[PDB]
């Protein structure tokens, strides 16, 4: 088989927790990246898109679509899911809760100006009252280095994911959370981590005016 | 050792896909109906609830939130999940969809008014032209009787269970699709759904005003 193959745009959106979690895992991976609506309407029509939707993942034989399938079979595929049912419940409920955040933020950049310093603020409090607490609960009871299982799974890379773009939204939000941010410090030293994080690699940038346009030109 | 029980409002929304997975899966189960705001306190005072919402289910010990974390359990347990990693993506990839579906569904009694319409005929548009004719394509790619590793998994339950959804919303629109309407018969035949279909289960009616309000006022009184 070949290296998995990311179909998306150039940018981050719901592709980028699938690009986080392949380089935590050390898995080489290559991009083919919409740049026009024709794009789009080729990979639709050519029968690639179970729903008509990107992202969409080539990876051992399969055209895989719906962020969740695609993140559950890598989790799955490098041990990155726990090891009995009761960790992958654990790591399900916290992931869900990372990815119901993450879903206010990748939309964010699209609701129109004069709603954003309230849609923004609210996920300032979701973040504080909510999210947060939530998690470093979580550290605290265990006290161990990783989310389940005293070891790492996709639940602690998609929280530090969460926790960089929650940094460039505000960077004193997590000022609070010292357990959060030790973790944060930990997992970005994972060699893998590390790679990703450094300038150079397939990880993207924030959304700017230029991504939002571009963004309505394909969707 | 006792039965699950699912704390949530009494009717549909987020609960229902994980009473006919629990169904389907012959497992007995309890209700308790959050009626008001201060219902919705307790569980979370008690500290029942880790982000603070519903839907709960009790269950082995665990208090699970978050419906995907519900369902995923239940089926891995139940073994409706597939039998290897490669037919869970396609459980996943098919269940996602259907998700993507239901949630606008969801969400479509909670509109304004002023945005209903165009809703209703977004939802309807998209069962006509992504979702129905993608799942009736799954179905004569290989003529099976389920949709997954041709044996029953979660993937025909959650399907079924949408197309009772989108006959009462229009009753019309599965019309073209007969290996669709073939599928929801066999699934509706088998007996633990057959028994969660009868008059009487704790199957829910579609979302009144009643509903609609109950709702709002237990999260703004
Ligand atoms: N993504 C969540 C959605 C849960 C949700 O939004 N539940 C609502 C009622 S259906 C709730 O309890 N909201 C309380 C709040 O947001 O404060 C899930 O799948 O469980």
């Amino acid at each position: 088989a070949e290296k998995p193959k990311l179909h998306y745009f150039n940018g981050r959106g719901r592709m980028e927790s699938t690009r986080w979690l392949l380089a935590a895992a050390g898995v080489e991976f290559e991009e083919k990246f919409i740049k026009s609506a024709e794009d789009l309407d080729k990979l639709r029509n050519d029968g690639y898109l179970m729903f008509q939707q990107v992202p969409m993942v080539e990876i051992d034989g399969m055209k895989l679509v719906q962020t969740r399938a695609i993140l559950n079979y890598i989790a799955s595929k490098y041990n990155l899911y726990g090891k009995d049912i009761k960790e992958r419940a654990l790591i399900d409920m916290y992931i869900e809760g990372i990815a119901d955040l993450g879903e206010m933020i990748i939309m964010l950049p699209f609701c129109p100006p004069e709603e954003k310093d309230a849609k923004l603020a609210l996920i300032k409090e979701k973040i504080k009252n909510r999210y947060f607490p939530a998690f470093e609960k979580v550290l605290k009871s265990h006290g161990q280095d990783y989310l389940v299982g005293n070891k790492l799974s996709r639940a602690d890379i998609h929280l530090v994911e969460l926790l960089y773009y929650v940094e460039e939204l505000d960077s004193s939000l997590i000022s609070s959370f010292p357990l959060l941010k030790a973790l944060k410090t930990r997992i970005s030293n994972l060699p893998t981590v590390k790679k990703f994080l450094q300038p150079g690699s397939p990880r993207k940038p924030p959304p700017d005016e230029i991504y939002v346009r571009t963004v309505y030109n394909i969707f």
